[PDB]
């Protein structure tokens, strides 16, 4: 019956699981980001090896852009959710 | 040439990022769709049931498994504000580097 509840708390498991291990690469991503901000720092053409750089990093920023956007959709529909929930028993 | 096999290896980190992504992502949809449904199959209860207390203790259990999802969703949005400001940051620091 409604024991689609114990089945999907497991795939919350699953999914929390899978999110630790992709905070592990955020932490390792920012990890090489903060080696590579230091290599330059030495080494201070070279600023077409800048550019690339630049270049690189602001896909970083698109990419975690587009990260928090798809955190914020799943968010709010979950909120919606909840919302047609409560009007539902209310 | 330290600096350019770093640059390659941050590279292919962020297309693994991108595919790792797309993958959780993905598990993002298939848990909307599991709640949907979910809410269906409690609506189906609903009306079928007409024991007060059950429906009072099934009301519960259901707030409390979707207030999991929405403290963990919240805890995704943190964890990638923290990493996307820190990124902000050196890229600030970077741009005033090399400028
Ligand atoms: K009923």
């Amino acid at each position: 019956l409604n024991k689609l509840v114990e089945h999907i708390k497991e795939l919350l498991q699953q999914l929390n699981k899978n999110w630790h291990r992709h905070q592990g690469n955020l932490h390792d991503m920012n990890q090489q980001m903060e080696q590579l901000f230091q290599e330059f720092q030495h080494f201070m053409k070279l600023q077409n090896m800048i550019h690339e750089m630049q270049q690189f990093m602001n896909q970083v920023d698109n990419h975690l852009q587009s990260e928090s956007d798809t955190v914020h959709h799943f968010h709010n529909k979950l909120q919606e959710l909840m919302n047609n929930f409560h009007h539902l028993v209310h």
